[PDB]
Parts: C-alpha cells; structure tokens; sequence
C-alpha cells in the first residue's frame, strides 16, 4: 500500500500540509476528515494530465466505495463529494447542456458591463467602514463577492444572513453529523424559492434566463436550476472572499512587494495572479473519479478510486515555478502559468468576474487606506476548520 496524509480537519498548519503534499506526489494517498481515504494529485503536469483525462470523471457512479455504502450520509463533506446535478458534476455532452447559458453570462465583456456596479458597492462598503481597526473580512472582503453574486442569480438580499450561517456550517468540519442534512435541505430550499420567484417574477438576473431558456425542454430542469444556483452562489462567494483575503495579507507580508505596486512598478494584476498561486482559496476540489486504471507517476490510480485536485499544494510546485515556487513574489515569471481556476472543460467560467472583482476592491481598498496592515502579527492569522478552502477566521487591520 501506501503512506496516507490525514489532512487536518482544524487547519492548523496548510503550509506544511501542502508541502507533506507535495512530497509525497505526484499522486498522494489522503484521508478526508470522517475517515474516507482518497488520492489527491499533488503536482502541477500531472494534474493538469489528470483534469484534461476522460478516465477521470465526475460521474459518482463510478465510486466503488460510494456504490458499497462507505459514505456516510451525513458526513459533514457529503455536500461537496455529492451536490445535486449541475455541470460541476457531469462530464461531456451534459457538461455542455448545463455550462453553456452560465459559462455566457460570465465573458469578459459580459462580466466588464458589471464594473460599474461593483466598483460602486466596493466604494460604499469602504465608505460604511466604521472604526481605527476592522475585521476587513467581515466588513469588506466577505460582503463584496456575495452582494455581487446574490444579484447575478436574483437571491434576495434579505436572504443573505441566513445564507452566511447556513455555509459557516456547510463548510466546517465541525458541524455535528446531526446538523449536515438540514443544512443542505434548507440550502437547496433557499435556491428552490429563488427559483419559483424568478419563474413567477422574471428579472434580468441569470436564475430568470435559465428558466426563460429551458421553458420548451432540451436545457435545465428545475431541480438542475436549483442545483446551478447552489453551484454559482457557493462557488462565486467563498473562493472570491478568500482571494481578496490572501492578496491582503501577501502584500501586508510582504512590505517591498506592496510598496512596488503603491508605486506602479507592479500591477494590481500580478498581486492577484501570484496570490491565486501562492495561496489559492481552493485548497482541494472534490471529486472525481477512475472509470479504469490510471498511472501517475510511479503509482496507479485504480478504477473506481477517487481523485481530489490539490490546487493548493501544487500552486507552490517547483517543477512548474522554480525554485522560488515557495515563496510570495509578484514579480515572478513562470513559464507555467497557474492552475488556480482548474483546466480542461471544468475551467472556472467565473474566473474573469473574480478577477474584476479583486482587481477593483484591491486598489479601491488602498487608495482609500494607503497605510492599511495588519492589527495582529501574521502568525495570529487563523484558518477556519474547512478542510477544502484556504479561509480565515478574521483579518483585523489596521486602516490608518
Ligand atoms: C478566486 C476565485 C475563484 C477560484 C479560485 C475558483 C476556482 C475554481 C476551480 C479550481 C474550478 C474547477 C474545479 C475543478 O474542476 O477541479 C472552479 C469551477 C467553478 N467555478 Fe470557480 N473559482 C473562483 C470564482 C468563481 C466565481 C466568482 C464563480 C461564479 C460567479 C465561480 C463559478 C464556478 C463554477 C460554476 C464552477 C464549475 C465549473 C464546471 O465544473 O464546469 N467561480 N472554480
Ligand atoms: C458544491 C458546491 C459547488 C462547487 C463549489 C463548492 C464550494 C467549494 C468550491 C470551490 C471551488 O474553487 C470550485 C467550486 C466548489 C467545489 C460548493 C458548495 C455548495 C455547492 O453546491
């Protein structure tokens, strides 16, 4: 067998997490929190063999230790290793059918007609900041991408708290097995009411389109919407928060780096690319699957195993970035650019609003505050006990 990486389900160290890693990759054997083994792919070449694969598929059909009645039901990760029906989980020509309206309403031009709008919310939620030290997270870095998102899909913004205590609970390792499946149904419901007003009230929001497109067949059920919404809600907020969070912190870190972008020797571009590499907000993605053997590197992938993608640990791959892979430097050049966003068909389509998004709120945030840095020293920082995402608890900063 094998050397198998538990990943701690409390967080307590993802940097040398990422390294264990990627030094025991490409290929890793891991174990999710509740006990369920798994691979990880740990290095960039191979996963991104692994993600163009069509061995390697999200079709839970093929999990052996699914169809045997390993996976607990309320396992608190059972909404990540198995969401409802949506292109994350399907391959190919339904992949297709069920990306294509949403993959259009997130284009570079269509996501440049949402400057306005979020340049303006990001101006307002700099202009309620209240106080010498905030949780920048809380009052900034987290409102921004889920106001931005609620209103692409037409979620009422009087929804949103019930939201944010919903996914602190989806996401955390430590939400007792007993609170799991109410989560998830009182998730699904709030997308299932944003759905049956959207068909009975239609706006310009992509929860209306969707259902104006499948109205004569062939496009979405429902059930597939109300997935989709899960999907967009969740996927566009957590990671987005996360990235604003982290370029924050690399600049505040990294004192001469932040003060070659103040000065415009680096771009507001390269703190973001270098900040998905270096600290992307999607520590791993489930989850795929082996419909026969796959080699990778010196060990098999057998058919029927699982597959999570370790974006996280292979952002910091020597073999693709040198030898300073394992540091924070936006003046880097890379002759791989990363994978943060995925490869292949299952590519973010929210990649380009994400970067309007931190490509906004960053230099909007520091030319309002110049001499913002952290209120507490780096090492006090803390990650939230979500074993998938790169999340903390708090940033406290202090504005100046
Ligand atoms: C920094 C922010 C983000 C990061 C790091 C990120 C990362 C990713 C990654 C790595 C994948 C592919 C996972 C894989 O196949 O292994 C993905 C898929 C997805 N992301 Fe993003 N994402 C971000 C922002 C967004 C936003 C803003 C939206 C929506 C508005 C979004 C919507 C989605 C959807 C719908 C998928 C599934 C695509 C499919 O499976 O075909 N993401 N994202
Ligand atoms: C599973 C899910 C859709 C896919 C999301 C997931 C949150 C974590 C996540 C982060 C990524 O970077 C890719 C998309 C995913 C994997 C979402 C939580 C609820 C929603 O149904």
């Amino acid at each position: 067998m094998t050397t198998r990486i538990a990943l701690d389900p409390f967080v307590s160290d993802l940097e040398a997490e990422s390294a264990a890693l990627r030094a025991a990759g490409p290929l890793a054997a891991v174990e999710l929190p509740g006990g369920v083994p798994v691979w990880a792919v740990t290095h960039h070449a191979e996963a991104k063999k692994l993600l163009t694969d069509p061995r390697l598929v999200k079709d839970i059909n093929v999990w052996g230790a699914w169809q045997r009645g390993e996976i607990a039901p309320d396992w608190p990760l059972i909404g990540l290793a198995n969401p409802g029906r949506s292109m994350l989980t399907v391959d190919g020509a339904d992949h297709r059918r069920m990306r294509t309206l949403v993959a259009q309403a997130l284009t570079p031009r269509r996501v440049e007609q949402m400057r306005e709008r979020i340049t303006k919310l990001t101006e307002e939620l700099l202009d309620r900041l209240t106080g010498e030290v905030v949780d920048l997270k809380a009052d900034f870095a987290y409102p921004l991408p889920m106001y931005v998102v609620a209103d692409l899909m037409g979620i009422d913004e009087a929804r949103l708290p019930r939201l944010g205590e919903l996914f602190e609970k989806f996401f955390s390792t430590q939400t007792p097995p007993a609170e799991v499946i109410a989560t998830l149904t009182e998730l699904a419901g709030i997308m299932a009411e944003t759905v049956a007003a959207k068909r009975a009230a239609p706006g310009d929001d992509l929860t209306s389109a969707l259902i104006l497109a499948s109205e004569d067949g062939d496009h979405l059920t429902d059930a597939e919407i109300v997935s989709t919404l899960q999907l967009m809600v969740a996927a566009g907020h957590e990671t987005t928060i996360s990235l604003i969070v982290n370029a924050v912190v690399n600049l505040s870190t990294h004192p001469e780096q932040r003060a070659l972008v103040l000065s415009g020797e680096a771009d507001w571009s390269s703190v973001v690319e270098e900040t998905l590499r270096y600290s992307t907000p999607t520590s791993h993605v489930l989850i795929r699957f082996a419909t026969e053997d796959v080699p990778v590197g010196d060990k098999v992938l057998p058919a029927g195993d699982a597959l999570i993608v370790s974006y996280g640990a292979l952002g910091r791959d020597e073999a693709a970035h040198g030898p300073t892979a394992g540091e924070f430097d936006i003046t880097r050049s890379t002759e791989n650019r990363h994978i943060s966003f995925g490869h292949g068909p299952h590519v973010c389509p929210g990649a380009a609003l994400s970067r309007l998004e931190a490509g906004v709120a960053l230099p909007a945030l520091y030319a309002r505050f110049p001499k913002l840095d952290l209120a507490v020293p780096a090492a006090e920082l803390r990650n939230k006990p979500v074993v998938t995402q790169n999340d903390l608890f708090e940033l406290p900063v202090r504005l100046g």
